[PDB]
């Protein structure tokens, strides 16, 4: 079900303590988020830092974040971007982003975070119909699993060559090994993994962080 | 001791099968190396692939590979570079590179791989004396632990801004937690981790691959 030990593992704690450089506002947002219903679905701190580091590495200016929740990944990305950077973040529930907004403000990153409260598929299609193919530097796919294939295809088209497409929670607690009959979400995660496996448009790494992290680098 | 389950476990095999894209020669090099005593000293295939992927991502042209062994990481890196790319690979033991060379040839990568048969510290000093500071794109530190702090510093100097410095085996089978008395290598690993943790010259991720993998991105 899970490749890594419990969070309380001493070796895991050492990994975190010897690597984490979490912004105070980001840290405050995480601790708040963990008290919320579905707080355990949030992006983990070391995943967010890896993605922010990669965004910084490639000098990203334009990021796309699917599944805002409380805005943890959006804020992590925003902090990796220069002053004129923008994160377009997509969500359907208005409540969770409003929990994170005060922390976006504290981090002086609220102006960098562009919240689009509508289904992600709608925002993706709009961006493309506006002719914004090949303009995004980083895309994070962490919304619903039902539409994740459509999300992957659209994010890939929105990324420039050399862009980074991250898909979160790709092992689905080990259910990808044999998705239960009628488990739409699990079948969807499994189907996308197969597609990405075959995709010659990208080169890829699958990492044992969180519930599995795919990094697909666009050619 | 380990953050990860055994390599042959079901979920790990899934992660590999859904991500791995070794060039046939690179695959053959791995399999051949694994027929040798201590063959599993080679870095795992997904670590080499992550490193090769990040090299490609940043359009690397020059790489440093400390601890050639049979040439697995050297070849992985070479395959991520353009025709005129170069990997300076450093090794003290003449025998293992002889094993890998036929696979370097099979991969059309011999002209890209620059083998320096002598202590890595000597090669690093030579490159710096030659005016190569700030010109390498990727540096992989996978030799002896006794000199790993010296390797880190020299590699950091040799890397350009935006370069990637990878340190392998940073958890040292959990001995970093409390290095046993007289365990000089474990103390060396522990000491470097504290320096990197504090190091303002880089931004960092520590990943639960192999025996721990540190990625330090140069500012
Ligand atoms: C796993 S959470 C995202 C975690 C978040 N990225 C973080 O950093 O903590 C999944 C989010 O996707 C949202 N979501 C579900 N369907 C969506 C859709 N069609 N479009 C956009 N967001 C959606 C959920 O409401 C939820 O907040
Ligand atoms: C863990 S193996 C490297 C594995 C290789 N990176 C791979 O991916 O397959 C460590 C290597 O460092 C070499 N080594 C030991 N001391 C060295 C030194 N002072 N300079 C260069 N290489 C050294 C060893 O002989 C050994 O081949």
């Amino acid at each position: 079900q899970c490749l890594l030990p419990p969070e309380d593992s001493r070796l895991w704690q050492y990994l975190l303590s010897r690597s984490m450089r979490e912004h105070p506002a980001l840290r405050s947002l995480r601790l708040l988020t963990l008290e919320q219903p579905q707080g355990d679905s949030m992006m983990t701190c070391e995943q967010a830092q890896l993605l922010a580091n990669l965004a910084r590495l490639i000098q990203a200016k334009k990021a796309l974040d699917l599944g805002t929740f409380t805005g943890y990944s959006a804020l992590a990305l925003a902090l990796a971007l220069p002053a004129d950077g923008r994160v377009v973040t997509c969500e359907v529930d208005a409540q969770p982003p409003e929990l994170g907004r005060p922390l976006w403000r504290q981090a002086e990153a609220e102006h960098k975070i562009d919240l689009r409260l509508k289904p992600a598929l709608e925002t993706l299609d709009e961006l493309l119909a506006a002719g914004e193919a090949g303009t995004f530097d980083v895309a994070v796919v962490d919304a619903d699993k039902e539409n994740c294939s459509a999300y992957y295809e659209r994010c890939l088209q929105l990324l420039r060559p050399g862009g980074i497409l991250a898909v979160l929670r790709v092992l689905w607690r080990g259910k990808v090994l044999q998705p239960p009959k009628g488990d739409v979400a699990a079948e969807c995660v499994r189907n996308l993994n197969e597609r990405i496996r075959r995709d010659v448009r990208v080169y890829i790494s699958l990492l044992p962080l969180g519930d599995g992290l795919t990094l697909a680098f666009k050619i």
